[PDB]
């Protein structure tokens, strides 16, 4: 079932989510399925459970075709933990389905490792770089009640997607 995506300004996006504790369950499988369906209908590349008002450490992401590549594998990741693999930052465009019509340039770590669990309870640990790593950092911030405007450094880059002409 496609779920409503709540928009920036909803206080539910500002919560620190608790962990998923029903790995392998039918309930978590149904939630994940709704999340992939919801992310697909909105044409997202990532979606975090709090954006559908579900207070849990859970995200989905990935795609073949969306600008970007090597396309990230479709992944559902519970209880994600991230760490940078270098201090190197890279700027790149981010927009949010909870922030429709907008985007800004945001610095993110270029290289990370993320760990958590697939919805069947098997562990996931991967190194990622570039767009893949950016997506995961963006969704991870949702799970700690943080949205991308609070990461903007150059406000000349922030505006509506159909009007920005920043290089
Ligand atoms: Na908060």
């Amino acid at each position: 079932m496609i779920r409503d995506i709540i928009r920036m300004g909803d206080k539910r996006l500002l919560r620190v989510a608790p962990q998923v504790t029903n790995l392998g369950s039918a309930e978590l499988h149904a939630l994940v399925s709704d999340m992939f369906e919801t992310m697909g209908a909105a044409h997202g590349v990532g979606l975090a459970a709090p954006q559908i008002a579900v207070d849990l450490q859970l995200m989905v992401f990935g795609f073949e075709a969306s600008p970007e590549a090597p396309a990230v594998p479709l992944t559902a990741l519970a209880n994600a933990q991230i760490e940078p693999l270098s201090d190197e930052m890279e700027n790149g465009w981010e927009g949010c389905l909870s922030i429709p019509g907008l985007r800004a340039v945001i610095p993110r770590y270029r290289y990370i490792r993320y760990r958590g669990f697939a919805p069947d309870g098997s562990p996931i640990e991967r190194e990622a770089e570039g767009f893949h790593a950016r997506v995961v950092q963006h969704e991870y911030d949702h799970l700690v009640g943080r949205l991308y405007p609070s990461r903007i450094e150059n406000f000349d880059t922030f505006g509506f997607d159909d009007v920005l002409s920043y290089d």
